[PDB]
């Protein structure tokens, strides 16, 4: 149908963080039934970045979730037209990033639109020293809430100097018809980054995620 075994990605995304202004351009693949995808990014504008980019990688694909067959999946069913998405990251030193994205299909490869903005980050932080590791696996928490699919869930940034850093986020999904919408369960992700040159304005990343 309109959602093949094997999808391609476009994803454009802009943004600021602690003032900082930036724009990444990248392409993607992965098999949407089986949950799982690669992409290729580029930093286009504002790099090399002054931060990680470990608080990119997630802003960069629910399309590509594995479900249960009596889990209705609700963000594959919104296509052709796609889904919106506003994201809320707190982290516990006090960074804040917000996230409003777009997800659609044309001509068959999804388009991704992204806008991010970061504010209050600690000058002497694991994000604006670049001190942090990869995404430790996260379990998503899903309900269905006023018309719209959410998700909550605590993140842990690894830190290059030994510990953890954590975020809280609080995610709203919403599909552009109202498609079934699922009761509540769990997606468990592992997003890594496979690839990166010296500064970070290539990146490749590898994510898995399924509902259970």
């Amino acid at each position: 149908e309109v959602i093949k075994e094997f999808m391609r990605f476009k994803a454009h995304m802009e943004g600021s963080v602690n003032g900082h202004e930036f724009e990444i351009e990248g392409e993607g693949e992965g098999r949407p039934y089986e949950g799982t995808q690669t992409a290729r990014l580029k930093v286009t504008k504002g790099g090399p970045l002054p931060f990680a980019w470990d608080i990119l990688s997630p802003q960069i694909s629910k399309a590509y979730v594995k479900h249960p067959a009596d889990i209705p999946d609700y963000l594959k069913l919104s296509f052709p037209e796609g889904f919106k998405w506003e994201r809320v990251m707190n982290f516990e030193d006090g960074g804040v990033v917000t996230v409003t994205q777009d997800s659609s299909l044309q001509d068959g490869e999804f388009i991704y639109k992204v806008k991010v903005r970061g504010t209050n980050f600690p000058s002497d932080g694991p994000v604006m020293q670049k001190k942090t590791m990869g995404w430790e696996a996260s379990s998503e928490r899903m309900y269905p809430e006023d018309g719209a699919l959410k998700g909550e869930m605590k993140m842990r940034l690894r830190l290059k100097d030994g510990g953890h850093y954590d975020a809280e986020v609080k995610t709203t999904y919403m599909a552009k018809k109202p498609v079934q919408l699922p009761g509540a369960y769990k997606a468990d992700y592992k997003l890594d980054i496979t690839s990166h040159n010296e500064d970070y304005t290539i990146v490749e990343q590898y994510e898995r995620c399924e509902g259970r």
